[PDB]
């Protein structure tokens, strides 16, 4: 009788430990007969394809329902019509019937009126859309977007090519949302829903309505915050039954600032600890150091449920160093390039392999390339299949600066993998053995780091000891059960 709803701005294929933390909760809580949906509030027009990917790559189990509001809002729209309404592309069509069309690309086509001997529209066209950027004075004021044969959007430019609206189109080619963008800010401003004729005043306000809308208020929905941008929308609704909780997934203090500085969207979520059930931390000292600044009385601790890899054969015989992360400051990976230079001076055969996307891509490129480890170390990309990848690394290694609970590592050690991790807050000291499944380092301490990837990458029977005990100790530490008893007694 229990619904839960796990809210978080966005969903896509290539995300981090939150949305991994996420689709793992809701498949736990479906075995235990308590239904975890997903609510995200960004448009995207592929939405069922990522979905479909997540489902099919085994992330998300099938039973999980991912809510949405330009979804929510369509369906409704779609029932007010019954044939399709082609005025919109008939709009387009006419204005560029005077105009001849020239192609300049592969891809790419211009449309120039010989009579008003100006240039209106660029045309690019790929397998499942077509967007047009309209012009007039030579300055772009609209782009209309095609998907599977039908206008989805239509985004508004003013004279600085900067957005100032969206536009959002229903299955029968009816407009069913529009919303102003402010132009330099590029935050979202007033929304405007057809179908009930309604105005709300930012993307906040719509999105409460919608979570009105969709949860019924009573004391067995419940609602999990795990977006900290979502917590305003969450708190913001007229629900007076719902049970409301937020889940903190990582160090709440400003990065890398040790004046004790708390981050704007943790600190909003708790100072209105009052307002919701409970706060969700993943570790005793983070609710330590959150109890002892806040004073709050209903935060707990839950662990990320974990997923328990099968048991493989390890057919290792490369000296392979794994790091599998977003490619973000937190991780630390100018000092993972610093232990690597010591590593490869000792042991030139050593490849250290480096998974994931992010902004910090060009600069560990630039240092990979100054100090010659463009053999040794490479970014690989994104990977759907990091198990496979981690079960031909020797070991995997943290550089990280903070964290909430080292998922990466967690997942390394289920695949009897040694881990040496710096000791971080709310971070891997839960969890790494120093000597027994792994090493911990203090922070910053580029040789001892690398002294101990060294001394696993030539003691191959270390390395398997160490791993085995990892393996065991996250199987003790995160049984699904006693996590599902303790979300039960919160949901009670
Ligand atoms: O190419 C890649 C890169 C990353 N990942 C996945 O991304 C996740 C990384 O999670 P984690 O190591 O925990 O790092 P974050 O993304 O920073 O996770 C945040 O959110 C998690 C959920 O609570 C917390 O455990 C972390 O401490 C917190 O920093 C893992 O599941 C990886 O498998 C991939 O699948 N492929
Ligand atoms: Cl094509
Ligand atoms: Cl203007
Ligand atoms: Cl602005």
């Amino acid at each position: 009788m229990k619904q839960t709803y796990m809210i978080v701005n966005e969903l896509d294929v290539n995300k981090g430990g939150m949305t991994t933390a996420m689709l793992t909760r809701s498949k736990f809580f479906l075995d235990n007969e308590i239904s975890g949906d997903i609510i995200t509030f960004d448009f995207k027009a592929n939405y069922k394809d990522i979905l479909k990917e997540l489902v099919q790559s085994k992330k998300m189990d099938k039973r999980t329902q991912m809510h949405n509001p330009f979804i929510y809002f369509k369906n409704i729209s779609n029932l007010q019509h019954k044939k399709y309404n082609y005025t919109m592309t008939r709009n387009l069509s006419n204005l560029l019937k005077d105009s001849v069309e020239i192609k300049e690309n592969s891809r790419i086509s211009r449309f120039f009126n010989i009579m008003s001997r100006e240039y209106l529209a660029y045309k690019r066209e790929t397998e499942q859309e077509t967007i047009f950027d309209l012009f007039k004075n030579n300055l772009r004021y609209k782009r209309i977007y095609f998907y599977k044969g039908k206008i989805v959007k239509t985004e508004v430019f003013n004279s600085d090519n900067n957005l100032i609206a969206e536009q959002f189109y229903d299955d029968n080619g009816y407009l069913y949302l529009y919303r102003q963008i402010n132009p330099e800010k590029k935050s979202i401003g007033k929304t405007y829903l057809v179908c009930k004729e309604k105005q709300f005043k930012n993307n906040v306000e719509f999105c409460s309505y919608f979570l009105d809308k969709l949860i019924p208020d009573i004391n067995d929905n419940i609602i999990i915050c795990d977006g900290p941008g979502s917590f305003p929308k969450i708190l913001k609704t007229n629900h007076k039954n719902v049970k409301k909780f937020a889940v903190i997934h990582v160090n709440h203090y400003k990065n890398f600032d040790d004046t004790g500085a708390v981050k704007k969207q943790e600190d909003y979520i708790l100072r209105n600890a009052n307002k919701i059930n409970g706060v969700v931390m993943l570790t005793e000292a983070q609710k330590k150091d959150i109890i002892e600044k806040y004073k709050i009385t209903n935060a707990y601790v839950i662990s990320n449920f974990i997923n328990i890899t099968d048991d493989y054969r390890d057919k290792n015989d490369n000296k392979v160093v794994g790091h599998i992360s977003r490619l973000v400051p937190q991780k630390g990976l100018p000092y993972l390039i610093d232990v690597a230079k010591k590593v490869v001076e000792q042991d030139n055969s050593v490849e250290f392999h480096l998974y994931g996307t992010g902004e910090e891509k060009s600069k560990i490129e630039n240092l990979i390339q100054e100090s010659n480890l463009t053999n040794n170390v490479k970014l690989l990309g994104y990977t759907t299949n990091a198990i496979e990848k981690i079960k031909d690394f020797r070991c995997v290694i943290s550089t990280s600066q903070f964290e909430g609970q080292g998922l990466s590592l967690i997942e390394a050690m289920l695949l009897k993998k040694p881990v040496v991790a710096f000791d971080v807050k709310y971070g891997p000291s839960d969890f790494v053995k120093d000597g027994k499944n792994g090493y911990l380092i203090e922070n910053k301490d580029i040789k001892k780091m690398a002294n101990k990837i060294l001394k696993l990458l030539h003691d191959k029977e270390l390395s398997k000891s160490l791993g085995k005990h990892g393996r065991d100790t996250i199987i003790d530490m995160y049984q699904p059960e006693k996590l599902m008893v303790k979300w039960k007694q919160l949901f009670n």
